């Protein structure tokens, strides 16, 4: 591939290019692009959504909106860096081109920010509690009229691509929906394939999938003005990932392993003991420990570990993408760069702890087992009202709930019943039991 | 049809009939009947109704009572002018018979009073879900051991018909119910026919049905001593309304169109600003344009509006009725009070901005969505219960709920499940569930 | 039977003879089984396990705890008393055994103080609950794959087998349980049957059941050492009740009739008057008068007519023990202690009482039915996830719940449901249900 194309400034419907060298640098689309997400309506819902993590009556613990945020902090420095280098590896991207390190920055902190957007509540629980209502529950009445794939999309719903569904879905006035730029669509797209086939190897880009059957039309327009390489002749389509993706996903990796950690400490699901055993090799370099030690709070403590770890991640995910930059730009690069850590066993044991206190401690798997009841109830209710939309009750659920083909009208329902903050949820999930 | 007939003053199982003219002034039948219903447990029992319009922590909003008593006041003045102009037409009613234009009041008032008494809860929501049940529900196993006549009783279960059984059912130690006189229940009765034929016209008279099967033999005997005409000679029998039963209907429509109005008002529901753009018509004549400004209160401002709209349709109601009276007496008005209101345009703005701020606002909403399951979980119980009577749980349910032929009993079950105060239907509810 | 068999201190898994002669008297097995009950896990759960019996917010209302707690002290006095009596009439147990009064006491004190460890919660509704499961709901799927005995185990589930479980079932690191002597095993066995066949007879002894299928092997070693007499003649095994057996259902019977009655007056569901009025003839001989007229609050009063009753009581049964002891030893004795009192019409009008004013009173029928709820709930959880233990719901149930044959899982199910905390079991229902 080539850079140039890779950094498309086109915007969903476009007629004209979009060259770079003419753009207002107070107006530039990739930055644009950052601010059109923070003040959009689904971002601004991730301030009533938690994560499945607990919360605390004492300390700080991230909700999903402060978690997004710091994830695009972490992938503007990725791509700050990366963009550094890069313009040095190629510097016609520069002084022919017109392209800024900090282009590469905005690209994946956009990206970055917009990566939980379209997730369910309940973590991935909740994504398991949808497909489970189309794969065995009332949904199953459905497969004889979708097509593999078009069912595929519902029993293996899949947050990913209901977040680029919510980027780029029309509505009435408003046509595209964020209208983003294609190389931060392609920075966000971490898995470039549709549901089928399902895991088709042990590629890091083929474990899930990225985009529905209603957005395939899209992801086709942006893998052609990106030029991505393809991975699949047949039908069923699939391509290599956009270079800047591998960014975006080792932003969300170090966030996930290193924040769900601190996260965990103030919570005190994991003790406070375990703190300094566990990132000594990820800090031990750069760690002050007397300032360590003078330090009088638990979260002051945490946190200074929190940093440091961070920009060790950081500093080592840039080297490790300029390292593998010619494989990453051909297409043949089939890890993450996280895979290639020497911190690798430390981040594992990390990982691990988290799962054995955080995810599989009593207060998570409780919040879980209620979200499988809640998700489940609201997308009978929906599909009842869908299948019989003349009765009084239905026009009710309708009315309450939501004032095209199947498999359009079923894909809305799932979009919608995993875009509702907790509270909405919660509320229309008590009038629909009578609580 | 004669209006010596249609005053009567008889009661279930009279045995001597009562002259007009014998009667104590002290103890008129027909103001005993306003006593009697005011005293009555069903009435109390509307003190802990709520109508379905939200409840608001600042302002005023109608309980099902004070609505009742509202309407009944509103009836007593359309009685009342009526009634004096009914014996300057008939004067023959007050020399020969003895009847005064207080009695025309107090029959309208009293049928006015009790018109809601039947109703379930949640409005016409709750209506449907009681039907809903018998169509579609658990009770749907009961169609094939029913009449035609009797199963509509239960798909379309109507609050005037359970209205009717409340006020005449026998009971042990208790013959023919509250004992109303006769053209009291006569102007009760707004649609005089059975559940079958459905709407066979679209006169309002036909719109609903006001007597069930089990309460078929006692409408019968009060047409038969009213001298209501026989509409149909079919085994389905329905009559002409009695000539006050226009006035009780008068009553309704007038406050539930003016009282709607200002109870939005003060909610917040509907703005302020819309008050006396939608009432300007109906006050103009009359409106004491200097107190209306003075009054520095929004809630004193709707009031004064408020009554003078009430006062106009009054006025104009009595007029209409006593335009069509020989047709009314001869039953070939087919048509409302209101509906040849001069003012139609205005009550029909009113209504549907009281639908559109109201009646579809969420409040509505959720709470007829949680009263659906509410009514159908009760419903379920008891017939749970009845089907199986011998089990230990079965037998736990009748001592909480209810400590004859299959008909009667499910009649039973929906009048006492729709006549349950708010909060013991709830906890009974909550009780069953397990919450 | 044989006093010196019936009194023995084999523990489950004995290699050799414990002789009374060689104990500790300050390490009495018999002593050491009452104080392992009250520090074992399931007896410190009776804390936090309520009767069915309302609570009350001005006066006192027995906790399962201090009920068992209660009844304890009551069996101590009992077997203390006959134990005395029975040395006096067989010289050679003190003389050549070692045996001693209050090893009569402790034997009875700790088979009583653990006579409701196993019962589920909501009273003998909470056992109807769990046998209609497997009678009627989700757990009749499972008839066809158990032996007669196993399916009536669960369907008719009782709670006195249960306790007997849960004192004796090995787990790793506790075989055979709290390891308690065998005479107080034997003590404890009111019942000693098992589930078949139903009700063989109208002796007390055959009313219910003792043990389940999965502990026939333990009592039936437990009836061996104690040399109980076999009373079935088929495959069905039935043994003559230990003597001490008697004691600990007099303990019972004289605490549920008397501290039930004190409960139902403190909580004014009994009226105050018919306190002196139905206990006067069981305390007439004893009671001070005017310790009683200057007592000024009624829950002394109460509780010293309580005392009274309590004390005639225990005397009477102990008289009756001595009067039919040899009756007992040939288990031939067809009835209770107390159903030969000779205040057993006064017993009877207390209980009739109490059924009338507590157990049929609408705050107990109310717990009752939502017991129902709450145990079928978590009954059809843990089966569902027994029968598909794959899936992704059923392993987060399986982690929330209960972090072998198909009959030892589905009593196992049945003893941890029944064992649950009110608090817990209430709160894994509501995740459960999305609350």
């Amino acid at each position: 591939a080539n850079w140039e194309h890779l950094l498309s400034l086109k915007r969903q419907g476009d007629t004209a290019k979009r060259l770079r060298i003419e753009q207002d640098d107070t107006r530039l689309g990739f930055e644009v692009d950052y601010d059109a997400i923070i003040f959009s309506a689904p971002f601004r819902s991730l301030q009533d959504k938690t994560q499945v993590i607990p919360l605390s009556k004492t300390d700080f613990v991230h909700t999903r909106l402060t978690h997004s945020l710091e994830v695009s902090v972490v992938g503007r420095s990725l791509g700050r860096m990366v963009g550094k280098k890069l313009l040095e590896k190629y510097p016609h991207l520069e002084q022919v081109y017109g392209y800024k390190f900090n282009d590469f920055g905005a690209i994946v902190a956009a990206a970055a920010l917009a990566h939980d957007i379209g997730n369910p509540p309940f973590g991935h629980s909740g994504e398991k509690a949808i497909g489970e209502f189309f794969k065995n529950g009332y949904g199953k009445r459905y497969k004889d009229s979708l097509t593999a794939k078009e069912y595929q999309d519902l029993i293996k719903f899949e947050g990913n691509a209901n977040g680029f569904k919510v980027l780029s879905q029309s509505k009435p006035g408003a046509q595209g929906g964020l209208r983003l730029s294609y190389a931060t669509l392609g920075a966000f797209m971490k898995y470039p394939k549709e549901s089928l086939p399902h895991k088709p190897s042990d590629h890091i880009a083929d474990k899930k999938y990225g985009f529905f059957q209603s957005e395939r039309a899209l992801f086709e327009d942006v893998a052609q003005e990106l030029g991505l390489l393809k991975r699949s002749t047949t039908d069923d389509v699939s391509w290599s990932r956009h270079p800047l993706a591998y960014l975006v996903e080792a932003a969300d990796d170090i966030c996930y392993t290193i924040i769900d950690f601190e996260d965990g400490i103030n919570l005190g699901l994991i003790p406070e003991e375990y703190a300094l055993e566990y990132m000594v090799k990820l800090v031990g370099q750069t760690i002050d420990r007397n300032k360590y030690n003078a330090l009088q709070e638990t979260s002051d403590r945490v946190s200074y570990l929190r940093a440091l770890a961070i920009g060790t991640l950081i500093n080592e995910s840039v080297d490790t993408f300029m390292k593998y930059e010619e494989e990453i730009l051909a297409g043949t690069f089939d890890q993450s760069l996280i895979d290639k850590s020497n911190y690798q066993a430390q981040i594992t044991d990390i990982i691990n702890l988290s799962i054995e206190r955080i995810y599989n401690s009593r207060e998570v798997i409780e919040k879980e087992i209620a979200g499988y009841e809640i998700l489940s109830t609201l997308l009978e209710a929906r599909c009842r009202a869908l299948d019989n939309n003349d009765t009084h009750y239905n026009q009710l659920i309708q009315q309450l709930l939501a004032p095209k083909s199947l498999y359009e009208n079923l894909i809305q329902i799932c979009a919608e019943v995993s875009t509702m903050t907790d509270g909405k949820a919660l509320r229309n999930y008590k009038k629909i039991k009578g609580l």
